[PDB]
């Protein structure tokens, strides 16, 4: 079990788990409670294991929306802060950690999309996308583009086509009504396939393409969040961080992801958690620990949230966030990205109509919320493989080390294209196995229990068959 008298907790490890565990040694000085900070691989899927059987952390940092479906299992504390505490905190962040009316979690950083601009191309960037077509008329006579960014996930196209009216569910989220074909979601996407049509942005731009682009200095917006700003400070590039465009006088929804910090619902220490989040870990003081080890970036504590809005970065992040849609926290949420990623990328392509294609995303999505258990995960594919070819075989590895938007992959004593293995990722159903180059050496796609089949781009039959022993 868990261990009474003393706090465990876990926290990613690109977070600044130092700093937080300095906030915990300020608690055992004044309590004599010992602060363990852990930061276990694949922590976020580690933890349901473990506290369904009665064990794991005391105190569980993760985003927001991966916690209703622990508090959906039961698996989390109620909280029940006074209201004189709640307000401290920005008040749509703890909406972000409510399930079925009860609070459960503490709300810690704040993150969403942001307009990210070239300050030398574009020194005041547009306040409404009805600009963009204009702008990019003037950009592209000199070689450049307006804007560029990833339209392949509904994640980063999501903000416009909300920004008229569109939603995932309704809000307690009603998983019967999704708000995926209305007017405002036709109109938004509409727009987006129109700036497609009238050749302003490209199809099959994808998180890489526009990414490079934009540091690169071949185009004078992006769109991304706080997480890619580090490889623009590489760019030398000098770039700004704005409030997202609006449209039709309404502004970007985008979605909102908000760090939080979760008691595990097994644990005989609730109140000795309670009182460290909320004395120690949500101060001025706490807060900056974690954050002079490792940016939080804008935060749910509205003094310190004061504090680093001083960088116009933060207070444009918040500002997206404070005018964007919570994340929901409901499972159901995959059965929305599943039919709104096939909904987009059919109406860009051409292949549909936006009315077709938001009619059919809403039918798909509404029936598979409302049916108990689509895509191949990077989870089924981390390990190491057998790889059968001709009469020859060999190994691969393929952990679930991010690289790029891929993963890290590696050949071991592997004959013909396998030799030239760097990368791996996953495209819906289909593995996909990459050069040092980017370019594509193989595509595979499940075939049974820990078994994949497909072919080299060259022809050759691929069989992978995964290692695994037993004690």
């Amino acid at each position: 079990k868990i261990e009474e008298g003393k706090l465990v907790i876990w926290i990613n490890g690109d977070k600044g788990y130092n700093g937080l565990a300095e906030v915990g040694k300020k608690f055992e000085k004044d309590t004599g409670i010992k602060v363990t900070v852990e930061h276990p691989d694949k922590l976020e899927e580690k933890f349901p294991q473990v506290a369904a059987t009665g064990d794991g952390p005391d105190i569980i940092f993760w985003a927001h929306d991966r916690f209703g479906g622990y508090a959906q299992s039961g698996l989390l504390a109620e909280i029940t802060p006074a209201a004189a505490f709640q307000d401290k905190l920005y008040p749509f962040t703890w909406d972000a950690v409510r399930y079925n009316g009860k609070l459960i979690a503490y709300p810690i950083a704040v993150e969403a999309l942001s307009l990210i601009y070239n300050k030398d191309l574009l020194p005041n960037p547009p306040k409404t996308w009805e600009e963009i077509p204009a702008l990019d008329k003037e950009l592209k006579a000199k070689g450049k583009s307006a804007l560029m960014f990833n339209l392949q996930e509904p994640y980063f196209t999501w903000p416009l086509i909300a920004a008229d009216g569109g939603y995932a569910f309704k809000y307690k989220y009603d998983i019967k009504d999704v708000g995926v074909d209305n007017a405002g979601a036709k109109a938004g996407l509409t727009f987006l396939v129109d700036l497609i049509k009238n050749k302003h942005m490209n199809a099959d731009t994808d998180y890489s393409i526009a990414e490079a682009a934009f540091n690169k200095g071949e185009t004078a917006m992006t769109i991304n969040g706080p997480w890619a700003w580090s490889n623009i400070d590489t760019s030398a590039v000098n770039y700004g961080v704005t409030v997202l465009p609006t449209f039709k006088g309404q502004p970007s929804k985008p979605f909102v992801g908000v760090l939080s910090a979760g008691i595990n619902a097994a644990s005989p220490n609730k109140e000795l958690a309670k009182e460290f989040l909320e004395n120690y870990l949500l101060t001025d003081e706490g807060l900056e620990a974690v954050n002079k080890d490792k940016p939080l970036g804008a935060v749910a504590l509205k003094s310190y949230e004061e504090e680093l809005a001083k960088d116009p970065r933060i207070a444009a992040t918040m500002e997206n966030a404070q005018k964007g849609e919570i994340m929901p926290n409901i499972p159901q949420m995959s059965a929305f990205w599943y039919a709104v990623r096939t909904a987009v990328i059919n109406a860009a392509s051409g292949r549909q109509t936006v009315d077709a294609a938001l009619a059919a995303a809403q039918t798909n999505a509404a029936a598979m919320a409302s049916l108990p258990p689509p895509d191949l995960t990077p989870g089924a594919v981390a390990g190491v493989w057998n790889a059968s070819l001709g009469g020859q075989s060999c190994k691969i590895a393929t952990p679930q080390t991010k690289y790029g938007q891929g993963y890290r992959a590696g050949p071991l004593r592997c004959p013909g294209e396998l030799a030239n293995l760097a990368s791996w990722a996953v495209n819906g159903k289909q593995l996909v196995l990459y050069d040092a180059n980017g370019g594509t050496v193989a595509s595979l796609y499940s075939s049974g229990q820990g078994r994949f089949d497909g072919q080299t781009t060259g022809g050759q039959a691929v069989t992978l068959s995964r290692l695994e022993h037993h004690h």
